[PDB]
C-alpha cells in the first residue's frame, strides 16, 4: 500500500502467533518489540535512542508478518513503549520512501 | 525521489542559513536537530523515545528545505546525536511509505 504520514504509520503485524501493531520506522536500523515471550535462544544487547540506552534480548531468525508480507530476521525485545519495525525488515517487504 | 532502505535515508537539508545532513524518520512525530542557533525566542518541550525523555527547545515557523521542497514548521533542537526529520515536515513535502 501507500501510507501517508499525517498519522503515525502504525500497522498490524503477526509475531509469535499474536496480533500486534507496530510503527514502520525509517529511522530505526533494527526492529525492537515491546516486552513479550518469544521462544528460542537470545543474547543480551544494548540499544541507544533519544532517552539514552536500553538492555534488550536479541533473537535471530524470527518471522514476522507485516500487513500481509513475510519477513524473517533479527528482533530485539525490551522495554520500548512502542513496537518498531526497522530498516532490517522494511527492506525485506519492499518498503521505500517517496516524494 | 524514491528512497530505499538498505542504508539510512540521509538527505541534505537547508535550514537557518546552513546546509545539513539528516534522516528522514517515519517514526519521529517531530523534527529534531543537533545543537545550532535558530531564529526566535524558543519554548521548552519534552520529547521521548527509546530510553525515556529529554528536554529540548522548540522554535516555530522555521523555514526548511529538503531536496528542493520547502516547508515551514516547528523544529526542535537539543541533544540528538543525529538530525531527524519528523512527520510534521515529511507530510508537508508529500512524503509517503510505499510497498
Ligand atoms: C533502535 C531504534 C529505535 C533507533 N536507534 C538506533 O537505530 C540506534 C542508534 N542503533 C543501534 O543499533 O545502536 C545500539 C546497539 C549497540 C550495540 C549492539 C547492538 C545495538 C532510535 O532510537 N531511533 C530514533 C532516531 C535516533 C537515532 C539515533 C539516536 C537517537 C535517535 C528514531 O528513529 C525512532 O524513530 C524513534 C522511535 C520511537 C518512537 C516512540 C518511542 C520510542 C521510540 N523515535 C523517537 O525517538 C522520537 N520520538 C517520538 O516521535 C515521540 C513518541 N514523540 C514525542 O515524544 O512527542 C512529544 C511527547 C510529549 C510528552 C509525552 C509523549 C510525547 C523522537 C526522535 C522525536
Amino acid at each position: 500500500p501507500q501510507i501517508t504520514l499525517a498519522k503515525r504509520p502504525l500497522v498490524t503485524i503477526k509475531i509469535g502467533g499474536q496480533l500486534k501493531e507496530a510503527l514502520l520506522d525509517t529511522g530505526a536500523d533494527d526492529t525492537v518489540l515491546e516486552e513479550m515471550n518469544l521462544p528460542g535462544r537470545w543474547k543480551p544487547k544494548m540499544i541507544g535512542g533519544i532517552g539514552g540506552f536500553i538492555k534488550v534480548r536479541q533473537y535471530d531468525q524470527i518471522l514476522i508478518e507485516i500487513c500481509g508480507h513475510k519477513a524473517i530476521g533479527t528482533v530485539l525485545v525490551g522495554p520500548t513503549p512502542v513496537n518498531i519495525i526497522g530498516r532490517n525488515l522494511l527492506t525485506q517487504i519492499g518498503c521505500t520512501l517517496n516524494f
